[PDB]
Parts: structure tokens; C-alpha cells; sequence
């Protein structure tokens, strides 16, 4: 088993959106043990179901929008993570998501949130040589937020990079939800985008979970600084021909 | 077992610098058969070491600089594995390396080699909705090839695309190897290098391997068209600060 | 005379770091007309003696992080430029420039200001069918924001561009500048990036004017959502061979 | 006049498909003296039409398919241009344009022979410290020689910058031209991407020209190693959303 004995803080289960959960799953079935965090004991209870189904570790209540909520967390992973001669952490899993207002919101939710985490994790990371990986998705002021997340990356690569922490990123193509579905708009570019692709096809939630596992996991341990694109080959795509 | 009961055929085994045997080991490893080529049988030896280690299925020649050499190789490969209620192909691994002359012979070698081994595997790669991987390596005329190669991989991913073949590329960095060790000029890139980069070293042909392992495995069957950097952060890097 | 009887709103003038200054007596050099901004009546000195220079129109306070401030001085730009016969503003030319606070300014300021200044300018803009520029330099939470930056940049050509308004950045290289010249860590990048680039020299300010002139001027009818460097080469520059 | 006094190489002015005689008369119009070149004294009829226009100073044979002919040309070109107090070259612009021999083929006329002309003309643009402009053109193995081309860009730009030469391209959208019109399929690109891009029109010649003349001029000082989309912003475009 991969992962045997390594540990993953994953943050963004609370949303149905996320691939979280995927990821979660692709990284348990392979050993790790989790912890799982959700934004508000109003959203817990999907959590509280993958914990369930994960046998999470611990369930930490995270708002990646306060620097003192993820102190907090931070504080209480120490509690399980931060003793012991095997102390430290393996992985951080950061899977969230007009005024300038909109701007502000999206830039500090989707992309500082991301350094938040960093420099909570830093020490655990450090301790175990672990790594980050943030999740971006594929038309707002949500464009000028996954440029600035990436770009994150490239930093913290390089700033995190001395102490061996590896910090990467999946940008995942349009996937099929349930709900996501039901919008009747958004199906319309997942019908587009499943014609665009070379594949022809939308990826699916597990081949963006078993792309965070291995970005996760030993076998990327020469990697680091990547933008990775789980997305059946739609960004590279290059004109339409005859539509 | 990642890989139990999937074929591939590694082409590159013959160059020291190629990291070929780091990937078929990490086929090997996960229960890959595998069939491997040399280009001539004045350089045959060391593919019949690996042949040896790895189990090889066959071995097989294979100059890559000639349609007709490959045309035969895959008539051969066919004999092998395009026979039966399971035929096909799971993967082919590309992974083999001034006047006008020279860069003819740099794109014909490096980049459209590649092209005629899809054309070549194609039938077989569709049958099994299989994969190609090429390898690029981190100044000459080879910067203009090393081009081409990436752009073949954004064609091949789309043309091959619709018939479920995905087409992805490793970009390595500048690894630490015997031989190419001793040359005293290559030995002062991978010492700067190892400064520069991020993880402040150079990735091992391990590393490279298991990136590619993942590339040809089921785990990436969401990921066609992409160039995966395998060098320790190097490609991401900026700026030099105090050097 | 390239810009006979063209306006150019310009903003950035107060900053020493800018280049607005070089951008605007580019501009005047060549016959346009300027309104120049400035944010603050306690920096207001350095604006009028452009104003002063550069014979402008008008001389209207505007303060880029407020919405507010921004539809005050169109309103007064309206008054001048918003009507007659030829109605209409040629170009808005945009040349401003850890915790989660510092970050939120950034993007504020540097990336958000820029998208509230073509709101605020899109229908002047239409009207003459002119151009936006922003600028962006070449380390911190300023690389997430420069990110930031471009990808409006692409957003923004492709949402104004139905009205024949074209939207494009100059990434200026570091330049020598008094004052900025005497801070001693400053002037150490520019001693390192001069035998770093292609050309062995720090671009000036007159070359990002001039290049900003083009940008703006009839002679680049044909191209919108570009980043175009001015750095004497350093973005494209690869590896350090004996350094 | 922005060029007085300069001196330009134009090589392509043979082919309808090129946009040299745009990038010509633009340099001429501009009070630039030119020296034009035709392949073959098959393909010299149209050439003598621009040396006519122009008022070229010489109208030399160069195949850029061989380096003997180039050095030839250049023998010539010397002979104008390589004596006197004032000798040199302040341009040469390059603007040319499956088996593997159709592969060879591309990257030798499409990509090698802008290496060559650089090669040969490097004492003489070194004299000036002038430049080189190359154009490509936006699907074949004609990708993998774009991509080739672009790259040479940046190795030349580095290697011959230490002159004082700069080395940029044009990167240069689809374009309606007599002839190329009536392909009937080509008709076809040009009225979908006249859909796509930004400015919902295709560049004209003329908008090629004058960003030519800019990249070529004192303007452009401060550029190198630059690829310039002039496509009324196709390349940067995102997604069909109701096609
Ligand atoms: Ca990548
Ligand atoms: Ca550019």
C-alpha cells in the first residue's frame, strides 16, 4: 500500500463541488489515515459522513477565510500529528471552490487561503518532507483568482522547497456532478467540453483523486512547482474545424 | 499490482542518458510485460541485460531513424501481442537521447521519431486504449527539437484522442549518472542546478520512472497532451538572488 | 504626428516608479492629448509638472482603490472628452505600482483597480474604438497579483472586444532609477538581471514608453490580449553557465 | 521618418501567402532602404514588382534552403552595405511560409533557415546593432516547425544579444487574401475565426506590416526574444460558449 502510515490534512469536503471527496478516497484507499476539516458546524455533516467512511483520524473545523480558525485547526493537528518520534505531516490537501468586492472575496477564499494553509503546515510538512497540492477548475473574476493560485504555487515551491516540501497543483477539467447537473447551464459546457477534448469525454472525479494521490504520494517525490492538468486534454485543445 | 497483465514496449534502453531502464523497472515492478528495442546489434548488450532483469517478452530491433525498421518491429510486436481476445498495446515508451545537418538529424531522431512510432502503434495502442510517452531532457540545436517534440505531443494527444489513445510527455531534469558524470562539463550543470532548483537537488532516474509509471497507468487515464516536469522544481525557477 | 487629436487618459504619474511619466511624453511626443490623474491632493505636485509639460487637458484626482473616486473622474473626463462630435477617449493607460491583508491590497490596487478603470472607461473607449494598457514589473505577494493582472488582461480583451476596443499589458524588465537607484538591494538586482539578459543592459524608460506608444498608437490595430515584454530579453532568459 | 538611413534585408516578398510585401512597403513607407530577395529567377517577377514599388537598392537570389546561396546573397549584400563609415544591417526579416521527409522538409525551410540567415547576417547586423524579425503563421507538422522556429527565437536572441542584436517573431493571425480566399477551405478557417478572436475580425496585412516596422524600429529598443501575436487577440481566446 502507497500511502502506508503517512498523514493528509484534506480541506474542502463540505463542498460537492470540490473533488475533495475523491480525493479523500483515492488517498484512504491506499492507507493514509486523514484528518477532514469543514468550514462551519453548520456544514459538518458531509464531513462527518467522509470521516465516517475514511475512518478519519480526526474531524477539525477549518474556515481557510480566518487566519485564526486555521491557527486553531493547526493547534489541534499538532495535538495529533505534531508528537511522537514519527512526528509530522505527509500532505495538505486545499480543494475549496462583478465589485471589486467579488474580486477581494475570490482572491482571499481561493487563492491566499492557499498560502494560509502553507505557513500553518510548514513545520508538520517539514517534519515528514511532505507536500501541498491546491485544486483549480475549468470564466469570472475566478480566472484572475486560478491565475494568482497558480502562481502561489510557483512560490511556494520555491520558498518551501529548501526545507523539502514539494507544492503542486491540479487543474481539473469540467466534471459531471449530481446538482452541478441540474443547472441546465453548466451542463451545456460539460455537453461543449465533452466534444472539445481530445478524449471526448469529461474527466471523472476518481481520475482527478488518483492524480492527487500520486501527486501526494513517493512516486512524485521528484516534482514539485507543477501545474497538472486532469482535464482529458481540453486545455490544450486547439480550434474547432467544423462546429 | 498496477500494472498486471498491461504491455508496453520501451524504446531508448541502449542510451546510458536516456533514463529508459529506470522506466522499465518501474513497468517491472508493477507487473508490466515488456518488449524492448535496440537500434542496432552492434548496441544490442545492454538491452539483453534489461531483457534479462525485466523478463522481457521480446526484444526487438528498432532504429528509430528509419519508418521501415519500425514498420518491421511492429509487424514483430503484432506477431506478439496483436493476436488474441486481449490484443493490443498499453503503452509505448519514446525515450532515446552545428550546421543545418545537424538539426535535420536532431528533429528527425528526436521529434519525428516519435510521430512514426504512434503512427506505427496506433491499431495496437487503440485496441487497448493504451498511451504514448516521450521523454525531453534539461542548449543547442536540441532546444528547436525538444520544441517540436512537445508540440508533436499536443497533435498526437488530439489526432489519436478520438480513439481513447492518450499522448503525454515527460520533461526531466538534468540527473546525475555515471559516465556523464565523468565528463567535467556536465558534472558543473548538475552542480548549479542542484543550487538553483527548488528542492536543492537533482531528481533521481527513480523518479523519473515512477513519474512515468503514473503517466502509462491507469491512475492518469483523465490526463492527454501534457508536458509533466520531473526536475525537482528547475523549470519553475526565478531569479537568482545572491549567485 | 502618429497620435494627431487622440486623448489618452494616463494614471500613475505620482509613483517615481512607474514609467507612467516616459509613457506619457511618449505619447504627447507624438501628438496626442492628456488628461493625467492623480491620487491624492497630497500627491498632486508631481502630476501638474507633467500637466505642465505635457500641455494636459485636464488634471482630475482619481484614487484607483475606490469605485467611487474612479466614476467621479470619468464623470469629469465625460465633460471634456464625452462629448462633441468626435466623442471618445483613444486609450486608458494604467501604470500604478506577508498576511492576507497585504495580499487583499495588492490585488486591490494592482489587479481590481485595473478592471474598475475599463468599466469606468468602456463606453468613451467604444466610442473612438481605443485601447487599455496596464503595466506590470519584474517577488512576493506581487507575483500573485502580476498573475492576477494578465489574466484580466485576457478576460477583459475578450469582453470589450465586441466593441472594437483593444486591451494589452507591457511586462517592463527592472529598470535604473534614480532613488530606487539608492536603496543598495535594489540596486543589486539591477547589477545581476544587466549581465543576466540577452542584451546586457537594463531596458530604459524611454524604451517602455515608446513601446507603450506603440501599444496605444493606430500601428497596433491588429493585436489585443497581448503581454508584451520589455525587458531586454531577461523573461526568456535560460540557465546561468559560469555564474 | 522613423527608419531614415536604415537598411533592411526582406526575404519572402515571392510568396502571396507571406505578408513580406506588407512588411515591406510598411519599412519603405517608413524612409527605409531595402534589399529584397527572390528563391529562384522563376519566382523573381513579383519581387521586381516591390523593388519597383520600393525603390530597392538591390533585388539578390537567396534559396534560404541552402547555406551556399545564403552566403552568396550575403557576399552581395556585403558589397552594398558590409563598407563604408556607416556599414551594417539594421534588419533582416524572415517571413517564408505526413511523412518525415514532409517533416524534415518544414523544419529546414521553416525553422533552420531563419538559424542560417542569422548566421550569415550577424557581423553585418551586429554593425548596427540591428535586428532579426521571423513570422509564423496560425495545424500539420507545420506545428512542430512553429514551435521549432519560436524556439530558435529565444537561443538566437540569447546567443546574439551580446551585439547588440535583438531577435523577436511575429506570430500572425489568419489572413483573407486574394487567392488564398478562393481555397474554399481556407475560406473556411477565416470566417470561423473571425467568429472566435476578441476583435471578431481577422488582422489585415497592413496591421502586420506596421507591427513588423515597430519590432524592426528604435521603438522596439528595449524588445528581444519576443513572439508578438498580431490576431486580433485569437490565441489568447477561451471557450465556445453557444457554438
Ligand atoms: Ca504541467
Ligand atoms: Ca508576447
Amino acid at each position: 500500500m502507497l500511502l502506508k502510515g503517512q498523514r493528509f490534512v484534506v480541506t474542502g469536503i463540505a463542498s460537492k463541488l470540490s473533488i475533495a471527496w475523491a480525493i479523500a478516497e483515492s488517498l484512504h484507499r491506499e492507507g493514509a489515515q486523514l484528518i477532514l476539516t469543514y468550514p462551519n458546524d453548520k456544514i459538518k455533516k458531509r464531513v462527518d459522513m467522509a470521516a465516517e467512511a475514511f475512518d478519519a483520524v480526526a474531524v477539525i473545523e477549518c474556515d481557510v477565510g480566518s487566519d485564526e480558525s486555521i491557527q486553531v485547526c493547526f493547534d489541534e493537528i499538532a495535538k495529533h500529528w505534531g508528537v511522537g518520534d514519527d512526528k509530522g505531516i505527509d500532505g495538505i490537501v486545499h480543494a475549496i471552490g462583478t465589485t471589486r468586492e467579488g474580486s477581494q472575496i475570490a482572491h482571499d477564499i481561493s487563492s491566499y487561503s492557499f498560502v494560509a494553509l502553507a505557513k500553518a503546515g510548514r513545520e508538520l510538512l517539514a517534519a515528514r518532507q511532505g507536500s501541498l497540492l491546491t485544486l483549480t477548475y475549468e470564466y469570472n473574476v475566478m480566472g484572475m483568482a486560478k491565475a494568482s493560485l497558480e502562481a502561489s504555487v510557483r512560490y511556494l515551491a520555491s520558498s518551501l522547497g529548501g526545507e523539502g516540501i514539494r507544492v503542486n497543483a491540479i487543474s481539473a477539467g469540467p466534471i459531471r456532478t449530481l446538482a452541478a447537473s441540474g443547472i441546465k447551464s453548466f451542463r451545456r459546457m460539460l455537453d461543449v467540453s465533452e466534444k472539445i477534448a481530445p478524449l471526448q469525454r469529461n474527466v471523472s472525479q476518481e481520475e482527478v483523486g488518483n492524480a492527487a494521490l500520486f501527486l501526494l504520494s513517493p512516486w512524485a517525490s521528484g516534482i514539485t512547482g507543477e501545474i497538472l492538468f486532469v482535464d482529458a486534454g481540453f486545455n490544450t485543445v486547439a480550434i474547432s474545424e467544423k462546429i
